Order: C-alpha cells, then sequence, then structure tokens
C-alpha cells in the first residue's frame, strides 16, 4: 500500500577483501605438491603444471597458509576425513572476511550501518548455525531486526542470485538499504592431487579467497548517495543437456567437486539464447555496445565466448584482470569486476561507469548447469 | 516501471505430505533403546520415556523405518561418523517428498504448471551441489527459466523466512505466482542417547519429518484462483540474550544441535515486543482477537506463550493439532497449521479463513535467538 519503493535497485556502493598471505601461480605447482607430500607423482605433477599455465592466474589469496598446513595433515590429503578441520576454520573465518569488506563498502556508502534494512550472506564454504549472517550482523553490529537472507552453499552461480534478490526487496521496501556480502574461503575445498580424479585438480589451479559487498537501495537520495548501477532485470536459466556438468558434494571429507562435460562449450553455444531475451525487448544487437561482466569460471570460458561472440578485447578486459589478481573466488569474484571497472571507467576519463557504454551484462555460472544473466544500466562519471 | 504488481502477496494454494511410515509415541521411548540397543542404560530410558509423553505427540512420520535402521548402525550410535549415510539418503528424499506436497499445491490451484515464476526450497536436512531446488524443478518438470530461492540449513524460523521471501518476490513482479517447498526428514538428526548430552534427547522426542508447500501470488485473477490469506508484513529479529539458546553444527556424525536456555521464556519475555510493533500501528492490542499459528518447536514454548499473554485455549489448538498427528517438522510445521486452519475454518461454517477473525500473528523461533513474525489476513468463507 504505502511500504514499496520508487525507482529501480541501484548499487550505491562497492566493497572488496581478502586474505592477506598470497600464493602466485608461479610457484604454486612446487608448493602444492610439496606440502601435499606428492613427490611420487612424476606425470601428475606435469599434467598440473601446464594446468597453472592454463590459468592465466598470478596471484590468489589463501587463508591456508604454508603453517596451518602442517597441523592439517588430511586437508593435504586427497581423500581423508577432514570435514571437522575444514569447517571450524570457514565456520568463523568467512564472516570475519565478510566483516573486512563489508565495512569498506559502509565506509565509503558513508551513512550509518544502522540504516540498513536487510543483509543477504552467501558463500559455499561451509554451513552453521546460527548462521554467518548472524555472524556478520553480531560482528558489523547492525539492528537487531535486520531482515537478513543466507544464501547457503550456492555455487559459482551465486554472484547474480543476490543481484537478482536484492533487486525485489529493495525495491518492494521503500527506503530499506540492502547490504550484501559474498565471502569465499577455499579450505573447504583444498585437496590432494591424484591421477584417477584429474576433476579435482582443476579447482586447486583456479579457486582462491575472497569477499565481496556492495550497498543496494532504491531513490538514492542526491547529495548524501552515489549510485553507480542500476539493477534492471536478472533471469536464471538451466543449459539443456547439463545435468551433471558442476557437480558438488560436502562429504566428511570435505567440499568435493566434479567437472563432467564440456562447461565452457556448454554455455557459449547457450549464451546467444539468453542475451536476445533481454536485449531484443530494447532492440540492442551488436554486443560491443555493451559492457560486459562474466563470473571467469576459467580462462576457456572467457576465451570461447569471446570467440563465439567475436567480442573485442576491451569488453571482458575487467573480467579478465580480477581473475589475473585474485583466481576464481566463487560469487564474489562477480561483485570484484564490477567494482574494478567502475575505478577503472572513473580514471580512464569515461563519460560513464559502464566504460562509456549505457547497458551491460552480468554472468554468473554454477551448477546447474545454471545461468544467470543480470541485465544493468550504467551511471555518468 | 511497469514490473510490478498492484496488490498484496497472497497464498493461494496450500499442499501437504509426509513420509509413509509412521511411529507413535506411545512405544517410541522403548523402540528408540530398543533400535539403538541402549536397554542398560537404565534411568536414560526412563528419562526419555517421561519426555515422549512430555510431548503432546502421538504419532511422527520416519523416512527412516525399521528396516533401514538395522543396515546402517551407525546412525543408531551416539558419536558415530555417518554424515555420508545420512547425506546420500536425504539429498534424494529431501525433493522427492517435495515433489509430494507441491504437486498437491498445484492440484488445488488448478492452472498450468508453466506459470509458476519462482521456487523457494527450504530445508535443513542435507546439504548439495545442484541443490534440492534444482531437483525438484525436474521432478515436476516446470519452466528451465524458473526463478529459484535455495534455503538450505536454516531451522525450525524459516517457515516465516520464506513467506517474508515470497512476499517481496510475487508483489515486485507483476503477474508473478511463486511456488514455495518446505521439506524435512529427520535423518541428519537421529541419533543414539546418551546421558552425558540431554540435550540431543529433546529432538529425539520432538522432531519428525514432514514437507509443505504452497502457491503465493498478487493480483489474483478471480474466477480460476481463491486467496486464503494475505502477508501483510514480516520483520526478523533476534533476542536479546539468547547467544547460545538454539546451536547447530553439520559435523560428520551429523546436525547436532544444543539447547542452553529456556528458549520458552526467552520467547514469553520478549513476544510482546513483537506483538505491538504489528499490531500497534493497527490498534489492535487484545491478543485474543487476532487468529494465532506458531512454530510447535515444544508444548512449553506453546503453554509459556499461552499463560504469559493469558491466551484462551482455542487460539492454538489448531497449532496443536499439528504437533499431534506429525510432531516437530521443523520449517514445514508452520505451512500445515495454515492449512489446519482453512480446513478447521470451512468446516464449522466460520465466516473467515482465520476461525472467524480478520487479523493473525505468524510465529517462527530458531537459532538466534532469532524470531521470525509474520502478519496474515484472512479472507470470507
Amino acid at each position: 500500500a504505502a511500504q514499496r519503493a520508487r525507482g529501480p535497485a541501484t548499487v550505491l556502493a562497492i566493497g572488496t577483501a581478502a586474505p592477506a598471505n598470497v600464493v602466485y601461480q608461479a610457484d604454486y605447482p612446487d608448493y602444492y605438491f610439496r606440502i601435499t607430500k606428492s613427490e611420487h607423482m612424476t606425470e601428475l605433477k606435469e599434467k598440473f603444471r601446464r594446468m597453472c599455465d592454463k590459468s592465466m592466474i598470478t596471484k590468489r589469496h589463501m587463508h591456508l597458509s604454508e603453517e596451518l598446513l602442517k597441523n592439517n595433515p588430511d586437508i593435504c590429503a586427497y581423500m581423508a576425513p577432514s570435514l571437522d578441520a575444514r569447517q571450524d576454520m570457514v565456520v568463523v573465518e568467512v564472516p570475519k572476511l565478510g566483516k573486512e569488506a563489508a565495512a569498506k563498502a559502509i565506509k565509503e556508502w558513508g551513512r550509518p550501518k544502522s540504516a540498513i534494512t536487510h543483509l543477504i550472506f552467501c558463500t559455499t564454504s561451509g554451513v552453521d548455525m546460527p548462521g554467518a549472517d548472524f555472524q556478520l550482523t553480531k560482528l558489523l553490529g547492525l539492528c537487531p531486526s535486520v531482515r537478513r537472507t543466507m544464501l547457503y552453499q550456492q555455487g559459482c552461480f551465486a554472484g547474480g542470485t543476490v543481484l537478482r534478490l536484492a533487486k525485489d526487496l529493495a525495491e518492494n521496501n521503500a527506503g530499506a538499504r540492502v547490504l550484501v556480502v559474498c565471502s569465499e574461503i577455499t579450505a573447504v575445498t583444498f585437496r590432494g592431487p591424484s591421477e584417477t580424479h584429474l576433476d579435482s585438480m582443476v579447482g586447486q589451479a583456479l579457486f582462491g579467497d575472497g569477499a565481496s559487498a556492495i550497498i543496494v537501495g532504491a531513490d538514492p537520495d542526491p547529495v548524501i548517495e552515489r549510485p553507480l548501477f542500476q539493477i534492471v532485470s536478472a533471469a536464471q536459466t538451466i543449459l539443456p543437456d547439463s545435468d551433471g556438468a558442476i557437480d558438488g558434494h560436502l562429504r566428511e571429507v570435505g567440499l568435493t567437486f566434479h567437472l563432467l562435460k564440456d562447461v565452457p562449450g556448454l554455455i557459449s553455444k547457450n549464451i546467444e539464447k539468453s542475451l536476445k531475451e533481454a536485449f531484443a525487448p530494447l532492440g540492442i544487437d551488436d554486443w560491443n555496445s555493451i559492457f560486459w561482466i562474466v563470473h571467469p569460471g576459467g580462462p576457456a570460458i572467457l576465451d570461447q565466448v569471446e570467440a563465439k561472440l567475436r567480442l573485442k578485447v576491451e569488453k571482458l578486459k575487467t573480467t579478465r584482470t580480477v581473475l589475473s589478481e585474485y583466481g576464481n573466488m566463487s560469487s564474489a569474484c562477480v561483485l570484484f569486476i564490477l567494482d574494478e571497472m567502475r575505478r577503472n571507467s572513473m580514471e580512464e576519463g569515461k563519460a560513464t561507469t559502464g566504460e562509456g557504454l549505457h547497458w551491460g551484462v552480468l554472468f554468473g555460472f554454477g551448477p546447474g548447469l545454471t545461468v544467470e544473466t543480470v541485465v544493468l544500466h550504467s551511471l555518468p562519471i
């Protein structure tokens, strides 16, 4: 009746954070085996080294340091019971790094944390009760009447669920302001190599810790608030014949993950049908007229979607910059890129946050194979 | 601009389903110890027998039958590894029993299943990737473009979280119809008795399997659609002095849960602070003038909140009827009661779905201590 807002959900602030311990890819193939204790795996180390050159990854952030892996020998083994050794770390550490990322959004946002109405926590590393939304509500100290949505164990595609969810919450409750925190810790994941299970090692060359947060609200007050991007629409579809492409099992051994299909080709074979549903109602066909943000599941996906669509080099530059300096941070990784792009547009004198263009796309791909496609609109300066 | 609906979110249909194997409480205190092989625990059997008649519980439904507990001896032990034995079972069965409930709402609703726009699955039994929301889209066969929210490992308080969430999705997307499925299987929970951790024994005399589903939408088309209840408001608060009241750990032994406070007194000491915020802006103080629906976490909470407020006996009659023939079905139980109330109103010739009244309250309490309070409105005949 009178509870609803007036305008579209708008990203007003963006914050990012990652663990302090940095681990480079040039040294990882050695470090990984010398901590796992897998010296005998000769060719497996040869297949893994060249995979650490597949990456296009330079640095990644790991809460799991060298010191911390020598009192946990069964986190360095392939299949050894360690769910407790894993989650004890990430039940506590996920909201801690979440607070660090959230706090820089509240700071740049510049209003009292008490003005936040909803909280959306998203993670795929661990599950607890009370949840990390409870933990991050206490760490940040928000109103005990905040309305929170806990997105537990979602996948790489959760980077768009938080915008799809933030859009409805903010626009359906007037004056509401939604805080959204994405945070992943690659501790539940880390495992040892196996020459009979090459799929567990792709993740060992891509994943890295990270947390991301943004403030979403409708009707941005001038003078005090500054809008960055508008959330115009967000749809979620499943790719035909993909049941099993991305699998995820939480065992008493940790987070088991599998690839069973050519997940790069699966998306570029279908990614045009999701663009047209969104941009045909606006008469847009040239896909270099848009600014692009794609969840970097791997260098293959960015290359195969670039060729399939013949995109210019500049379109996925911010998407490739983050994957270079962070690895694949699962859901949090998408929101990093949208920060790297507005900071890039501002500096290069672009007329608009979206590298100068007006409309834009955001892409996430996870277990399903599910594809979330959110259309974005950019704002000046 | 034009995507949002006109009226309030409205639950239009309700469906219920439960496992076939029924287990009675009169025989449970014995059966429980006699399957675990715990006859030697003499007084523990008497302390538990005094708890299964504390219950006010008659029957409960368990997918874990007599046959299946003798091929899984480590689910019948107190602290024995069985996360794999648990999740293998319930990763499949939660969406299956979800299908049984979802189909029964679609039936009463009476429109094409292709008309469902969003899906919200909520459960606390197991975790998987892809999630149980993916599983039920295939089981029901809905549009591969459905919009899903997977609420994994939430708690007893999720019965209002899905109504708080369904309200925003339906009211912010015009003509949308949202299906929401609650489903619980008390297999992750089931444990052996222990005289050193009496907290594991409350759940063994209260929890029982069950699934619930409803269709929620805004702007109900006449002729075809029939509104049952309106969702007017829904707030989420945490009780002061509750750190640790309800705890939940998903370990390699199952879902460990602990009680450390008098959660009945915790609620009745605070349930008035939530009552007025919702009804003071409508000029309602007498809390027997509304129809009541409370999550039956246990007879103590219903009795202590009944006394705290001096409520009439008939108010929580439907709340205790569901707990009588079902036990505590965690999140799904709330939606059961709202079905037990409308089917009760129709038969008894009440003028309104809400036992004859117009305004009503719905309450959900879980880990936090978090309290979800949803305001409902009833409709005639």
